[PDB]
């Protein structure tokens, strides 16, 4: 996948996980989000393509994805003890993560 | 990349971390680690090329990348303070996290 797509994987699990009525449908629905961010980490959004591969700004744009990844994994582990609502809330707050690199790269 | 890939690049620079000279050689390691256990995540290891992507047994290997991308994440954070030696220290303990998924999967 690309990352359009990747992005609207993203979207599409955090609708389900609002949601989901059960912890394992959370639980997936955030397995599909870690692969989507994990392969969504070595793309070059249309804003930075002038930049170099190393460059600061591509660097942030990275750690922007082990942060996201970071959080998902521990919503996973929520949802995955059996934990719901808390899972769907860890789900909830994610989104500071979303919008702090839309701000700066979308 | 291929998982033979990915793996090369780990033991790489935790090599060039082992001998680095400053903090920011340290932190580019790091992130190229990051990113490599970002792309390995989805492969399938020759251990489980039989199992099912959503079996029990490739869900616990995608959960070691999980884990190792934190500590990871972590480890760049001391690098970039410029914490260099305890960076150092702690990619050398990361050493736990690969052996513990190689002994089950390689
Ligand atoms: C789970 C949280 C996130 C959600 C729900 C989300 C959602 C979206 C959506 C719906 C789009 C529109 C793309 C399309 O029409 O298919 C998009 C675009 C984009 N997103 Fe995200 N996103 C998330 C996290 C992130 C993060 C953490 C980053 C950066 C590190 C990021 C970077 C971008 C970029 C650069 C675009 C523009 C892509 C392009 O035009 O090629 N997103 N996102
Ligand atoms: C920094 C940590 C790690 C390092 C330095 C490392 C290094 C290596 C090396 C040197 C190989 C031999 C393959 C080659 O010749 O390149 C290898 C293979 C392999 N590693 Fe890792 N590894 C690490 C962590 C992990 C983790 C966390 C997992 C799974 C969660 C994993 C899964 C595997 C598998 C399945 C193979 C066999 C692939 C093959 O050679 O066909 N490794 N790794
Ligand atoms: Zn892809
Ligand atoms: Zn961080
Ligand atoms: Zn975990």
């Amino acid at each position: 996948a690309d990352l359009e797509d990747n992005m609207e994987t993203l979207n599409d699990n955090l609708k389900v996980i609002e949601k989901a009525d059960n912890a394992a449908q959370v639980e997936k629905a955030l397995e599909k989000m870690l692969a989507a961010a994990a392969d969504a980490l070595k793309a070059t959004p249309p804003k930075l393509e002038d930049k170099s591969p190393d460059s600061p700004e591509m660097r942030d744009f990275r750690h922007g994805f082990a942060i996201l990844m970071g959080q998902i994994h521990d919503a996973a582990h929520l949802a995955n003890e059996g934990k719901v609502k808390e899972a769907q809330a860890a789900a909830e707050q994610l989104k500071t993560t979303c919008n702090a690199c839309h701000q700066k790269y979308r």
